[PDB]
C-alpha cells in the first residue's frame, strides 16, 4: 500500500471547476478520468500517471504527474496536457500542479505549440 | 490501430543520452520504461502516458505526454517528470517535448519545487 | 499616458510576501525594485521590463513582463527570474504571472538550470 | 565592466531566424531591440532586461533575462514575452533560453493566456 494511496484516490476539483477522478495503485500507478470545464473538451477523457508510493517522512509533499490526450468518443482536440505536482495531505488536502498543454502543429507553427499553466485541486467544490 | 501507433512504438534517445522505451496502444495508451542519463536516477523507471490516436491529416504532429515517478527498486528521488510534446514522423522522426520535474517539498519551499526543460528524442543515438 | 500606467505604478505584494515596486512609463517601460521574501536574496534588486501601453478595450488584461538578476551589493545568487503575465484592473487589482528562474550552470548540469512557478500580486498585504 | 559585458553585447540570432540586438551595461542592464521572424510581429520592438555582471568563475554560464512587449509603431499583439536563460561564452558562444509568452485575455480565458518555449541564440546565422 503506497503511503498516500488512500489520500490521493478519489474525486478532485480544480479552480476552473474541472473534475479529476483518480485511483492510486500500490505500485505507483494513477488511473482515471478527467473532465475539463474549459476548452475544446466535453465529457470524460482517460488519464494515466504515476506517483511516489514511498515519499519522504519529513513533511514534504508527494510528487505525482498525469497525462490526458484530448480525444474521446465526442471530440478530438489534437492535444495533450500533462500535470506535474505534489499532493499535500491533511484536513485541507491539495494537489498543487503546473501543466503543459501541447497541440499538434506544423513544423512552421511548432514554436506556438505549448501552453503552460497551474491548477490547484481540492477534495471539495 | 492508432495512426502513429507503429511510428511511436520503440526505443528513443534524447540529447542527454537518456533512453525512452515505449509501446503505443490502439486506444491511445503509452507504456514503457525510462532510463535517465542524468540526475538522481539509475536503471529503468516505469512510464505511462497518452497520445492522440487519430491526429490531424494536414501535416500536423501527433500530441502526446507521459509521466515517470523517480522511484524504482534502486533509488527514490521523491520526484516526477512529465513530458508534453508532439511526434513528427518521417525519415528523421522526432518527439519534441517540454517537461516539468516536480520534487516533493515542504510548503515553505514549494515555490522552488518544479524544474522546466525541453528534450528532443530521435530513433538514432 | 499608457492606458494602465496609473493602475500598474506602485507597490505590489505576492503570496510569498515579496515586494514589487514599479513605475510604468508612457512608452511601455517598467522600472523599479524587487525584494524576495524567499531564496538566496536580501534587500532590493533592480528590475526592468515592458508592458502593453495600449491594451485591448474588450475587458482583456494588459500583458507585461519583467526581469530581476539576483545580484546586489549584499549577495549574488548567479540567477535571474523573469515574470510574464497580465495586469487586471479594478477594485481587487491583480498581476497574474508565471515565472522562469534560471541559474548559471555547467553544461553538464544545464538540464537542471531553470525553475518555473507562478506568483499573484495584489496592492494589499 | 561586467565579466561578460563584451561577450553578450551585439547581434544574436535564434533557430527561427529572429534577431536580438543587445547592449550589456557594466551595472547589469540589457537594452536593445528584438525582431521576430514569426507570429504577430513586424520590424523591431524595444527590449530591456538584466544579467549577472559578476558570474561564478567555475565554468558556469551567466544568468540573464529580458522582456519584449509586442507593441511598436506598426502592430500591437497585446502580448509580452520574457526569456530566461544563460550565456555560455567561447568560440561557439550561445544564449540558451526558455520563454513565456503571455497574451492579455478575459478572466474566463486566462487559463490559456501563456505559451512556453525555448530559443537558442548564436552570433552566426
Amino acid at each position: 500500500m503506497g503511503r498516500d494511496e488512500a489520500g490521493i484516490t478519489g474525486t478532485w476539483y480544480n479552480q476552473l471547476g474541472s473534475t479529476f477522478i483518480v485511483t492510486a495503485g500500490a505500485d505507483g500507478a494513477l488511473t482515471g478520468t478527467y473532465e475539463s470545464a474549459v476548452g475544446n473538451a466535453e465529457s470524460r477523457y482517460v488519464l494515466t500517471g504515476r506517483y511516489d508510493s514511498a515519499p519522504a517522512t519529513d513533511g514534504s509533499g508527494t510528487a505525482l504527474g498525469w497525462t490526458v490526450a484530448w480525444k474521446n468518443n465526442y471530440r478530438n482536440a489534437h492535444s495533450a496536457t500533462t500535470w506535474s505536482g505534489q499532493y499535500v495531505g491533511g484536513a485541507q488536502a491539495r494537489i498543487n500542479t503546473q501543466w503543459l498543454l501541447t497541440e499538434g502543429t506544423t513544423e512552421a507553427n511548432a514554436w506556438a505549440s505549448t501552453l503552460v499553466g497551474h491548477d490547484t485541486f481540492t477534495k471539495v467544490k
